[PDB]
C-alpha cells in the first residue's frame, strides 16, 4: 500500500542520499532505478509508479528528451524533476515539458524529504507564480469527470480511489486514459485546464 517511487538519474551520492531520505517515511518506497534514459521510460510505462523523479543533469544532455518520451508514454502517476538551477527559464521549461514539480539538489534533507513525500503520496497544487505558465499553453465518462474533478484539487491516486469507492489499479487506468484523451500531458497542466475554463 505504500506510494512508489522511480528514480531515474546518474548522479551516485544524489540516489544514495536520497534513498536515506525515502526510508524515513513507511508509507513512500523506491520501486525502480535507472541510470539511463532508455531503461528508465521501460520502468515508468511497465511500473506506471505513483512519483518519478527525474534529474535533468543527466550526461549527454538529454534530459529534456527523456522527460518528451515518457510524456509520449500512458502514465497516471507525477514526475517531478530535479532542476539545472533554480533560474525562473531552467524552471517553467521544465513544467511546460510535461513536468509537474522540480526540486534543487542543494535542499535541506529535512525539506527534500517534506517535498518527495508531498509529490509521492499527498496533495499537491501549482503555486499562483507558475500557474500563468501553463495556462499560456492552453466524451468525458461520469467516472472520469469525478477523477478529474479531485485532480484539480491536487489529490494523489490512493486519495481518490478511497474517496470513490474504487480500486487505485482503476484509478490509474482511469487517469492515463482521459489523460491521453483530453490532450492533457500531466496533471497540473489537467488541474490548471479544468481552473482555466471553470469546468467545475
Ligand atoms: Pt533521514
Ligand atoms: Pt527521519
Ligand atoms: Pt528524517
Ligand atoms: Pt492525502
Ligand atoms: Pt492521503
Amino acid at each position: 500500500e505504500p506510494a512508489t517511487i522511480l528514480l531515474i538519474d546518474d548522479h551516485p551520492m544524489l540516489r544514495t542520499g536520497v534513498k536515506q531520505l525515502i526510508s524515513m517515511a513507511p508509507d513512500i518506497t523506491v520501486v525502480g532505478e535507472a541510470s539511463n534514459g532508455e531503461q528508465g521510460i521501460e520502468l515508468a510505462e511497465s511500473l506506471d509508479p505513483d512519483l518519478i523523479l527525474l534529474d535533468l543533469n543527466m550526461p549527454g544532455m538529454n534530459g529534456l528528451e527523456t522527460l518528451d518520451k515518457l510524456r509520449e508514454k500512458s502514465l497516471s502517476g507525477r514526475i517531478v524533476v530535479f532542476s539545472v538551477s533554480n533560474h525562473e527559464e531552467d524552471v517553467v521549461t521544465a513544467l511546460k515539458r510535461g513536468a509537474d514539480g522540480y526540486l534543487l539538489k542543494d535542499m535541506e534533507p529535512e525539506d527534500l524529504l517534506k517535498a518527495l513525500h508531498q509529490a509521492a503520496a499527498g496533495e499537491m497544487v501549482l503555486s499562483e507564480a507558475l500557474t500563468p505558465v501553463l495556462a499560456a499553453s492552453l466524451q468525458l465518462t461520469p467516472r472520469e469527470r469525478d477523477i478529474l474533478k479531485l485532480i484539480a484539487q491536487g489529490l494523489p491516486n490512493k486519495m481518490i480511489a478511497r474517496r470513490l469507492d474504487i480500486t487505485e489499479s482503476t484509478v490509474k487506468v482511469h487517469v492515463k486514459h482521459m489523460l491521453k484523451k483530453m490532450k492533457l500531458k500531466s496533471r497540473v497542466e489537467a488541474a490548471v485546464w479544468v481552473h482555466q475554463e471553470r469546468i467545475f
